[PDB]
């Protein structure tokens, strides 16, 4: 049961962090993903030999499933602040959970119009990327439905937030552009990227707000942080390390595209990420 | 756990009717309740005697956690349809739920403007309204946790888009339009009730293609939509009866107008 309504006792508090990250979601979230010109991404997809077409689709694979997973598994935090009474945190949920939305919509309409909608792309999971994305996310977030404590939001928080979005996505938007926009290929994907990029600000920086409000309370929950991030670290660079051993292997796409695509450049930029969203993080 | 991805193993169902309405969503769901003026509304508000300025509170008083109650209790169903793997009704239930959080949002603006923000406008809340809004809705959604079965869902989507919106909300834009249009008063309101009433087509939209998606597996499910709407009907119409006497323009024919809402929500579903 409501025992009663805020806007009618009162009224939204206008000067709540979240408000403004909702009304900042709102002026930056116009974009339609159904908006995106991808024919020339369908040429540049034919064009590509069968070895450089594989290239691209482990990371299109992983961005897929993560963007589903995503709009799935936060309907769990939405609803474990709606019930502790955190409306202007439920606000700017909904602008998180329509952004999620949108990037499924993104990459499956990219699929389509360059011909591999067909193609089961779940080859490219391996065992660390589904330990992440089929199994300790959902945990996690479903975890809410019955267990709502600081040390439970503190850990969907950091498993969606600061690993998923925060280290796991941004290294590949970073990746993509490092690859495929040097490469000048596939305009409407990094139209897309851009677009994902963007929106992701705004969910890493709700993950900050909830983590570190929840640490406010007790410099104690700040250990669980540091503990849920390395707890993951493992299968974070499990998967990205299967990522880079398949990219080594199929050189085809750098070579016919000049490109001296820097792994090792690429690895230092995801450990680079896992550190500093922890130090995004304060003890006091 | 997850079993898998639909977007890795194929793509959206780009045909899907769910689908269509999010883009639909997507297109005509872009205004901001911040880009409202309501400048005039102030004015129009401090310019009402006493009584009259308590006159108006009732209708927003019921519209403003109406709102709240839709902006929380719609997230048991979004989460049961993406438990039944039904990929679409999700995608289109994120702009159902954002709309419904622009919609708390219109009111609350509005209720800040004119200078009532910090006045408790839960007087204004009976018995029936309670029934409806503190009680049914939440204990119907909230239901879909633990038990997502067509009974369930047809139930949740009747209190929540046949009643709340179909019936009561709908009733409401007409009621401030017959009001206070023809007065000429509180057009920044007005404004963002003709964007409610825009938004919630589609929100009554999708609560008739989930009812009807239900009976159309088996025709015994009709009679419990049936039975569910007209358990609710006389918390509807004792809510309304009880603004129509706090009013005391024709009233008789702004209920006449829910029983006509009520009736064809009823219409909209079909046995066969
Ligand atoms: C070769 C370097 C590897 C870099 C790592 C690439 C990671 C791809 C996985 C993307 C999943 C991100 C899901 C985001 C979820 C969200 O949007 O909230
Ligand atoms: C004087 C005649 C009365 C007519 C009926 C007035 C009803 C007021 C509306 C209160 C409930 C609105 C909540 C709808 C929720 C939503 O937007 O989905
Ligand atoms: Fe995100
Ligand atoms: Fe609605
Ligand atoms: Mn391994
Ligand atoms: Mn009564
Ligand atoms: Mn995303
Ligand atoms: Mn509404």
């Amino acid at each position: 049961h409501h025992d009663g309504f805020q806007t009618v006792k009162a009224t939204i508090d206008w000067e709540h962090p979240m408000f403004k990250l909702y009304e900042k979601a709102k002026r930056n979230g116009k974009w339609n993903p159904a908006d995106i010109d991808f024919s020339q991404d369908q040429k540049d997809f034919a064009s590509l030999t069968s070895e450089e077409k594989i290239s691209a689709l482990p990371l299109v694979a992983g961005f897929s499933a993560g963007e589903e997973a995503a709009t799935l598994d936060i309907l769990p935090m939405a609803h474990a602040l709606a019930r502790q009474g955190r409306l202007e945190d439920v606000l700017f949920l909904t602008t998180f959970m329509h952004d999620e939305a949108k990037h499924v919509e993104m990459f499956s309409r990219w699929q389509q119009a360059v011909g591999i909608g067909q193609m089961d792309l779940s080859v490219f999971h391996n065992d660390h990327y589904k330990r992440i994305f089929y199994e300790a996310l959902p945990e996690a977030m479903n975890r809410l439905y019955a267990d709502d404590s600081p040390e439970a939001v503190i850990r969907a928080a950091t498993v969606y937030n600061m690993i998923v979005e925060g280290t796991l996505a941004e290294s590949g938007y970073y990746t993509f552009r490092q690859i495929y926009k040097k490469a000048g290929l596939f305009p409407g994907l990094l139209q897309g990227i851009d677009y994902l990029n963007m929106d992701e600000g705004r969910h890493i920086q709700f993950g900050i707000y909830t983590i570190q409000r929840i640490v406010n309370e007790d410099e104690r929950y700040y250990e669980l942080f540091i503990r849920y991030m390395d707890e993951l670290w493992p299968h974070v660079i499990g998967y990205v390390d299967y990522l880079t051993e398949l990219g080594k292997r199929q050189q085809q796409l750098a070579r016919t595209y000049a490109l001296e695509i820097d792994y090792d450049l690429l690895r230092h930029y995801v450990i680079k990420q896992f550190n500093l969203r922890k130090k995004q993080i304060s003890r006091t």
